[PDB]
């Protein structure tokens, strides 16, 4: 398989991509990441600069996707992945939420049947060059 820009991903598939973490939120059910590679996708939620919480330190418009982490992915990332980290996510599942918005999911996979993974990427890896250069456009 190959990597995709978040502008290129569609629902009901598996995909891999690099992104930067904007927001994290943990509960006793799952761990949530909001991530962006600063490319636009028509299925992403349009974040309003006029009503979004001042806590939102990410882009506005359809530039961020919500990732739901379950089971081992939750337990592993919930006290590890932080806001601002760069991540690489491999073979995650994409779906449509109830309101038509695209999101991605990391289901528990004890069988290791899908070879999913999420990991931090050092800021200096050239794989992140494109993200950093695109982030310059939106600041």
């Amino acid at each position: 398989d190959s990597f995709s820009l978040l502008s290129q991903i569609t629902p009901h598939q598996r995909c891999s991509f690099y992104a930067q973490v904007i927001k994290t939120w943990y509960s006793d059910k799952n761990f949530t990441l909001y991530v962006t590679d600063y490319t636009e996708n028509e299925l992403f939620f349009p974040m309003s600069p006029y009503t979004s919480s001042s806590r939102w330190r990410g882009p506005f418009g359809r530039f961020s996707i919500r990732c739901i982490l379950w089971d081992e992915h939750d337990f592993y990332c919930r006290n590890y992945i932080k806001e601002g980290d760069y991540v690489v996510m491999k073979n995650v599942r994409t779906k449509i939420d109830h309101l038509g918005y695209l999101e991605c999911i990391l289901h528990g996979d004890s069988a290791k049947r899908y070879n999913m993974s999420i990991e931090k990427v050092d800021s200096e890896e050239p794989e992140l060059n494109e993200i950093k250069s695109r982030k310059r456009l939106y600041v």
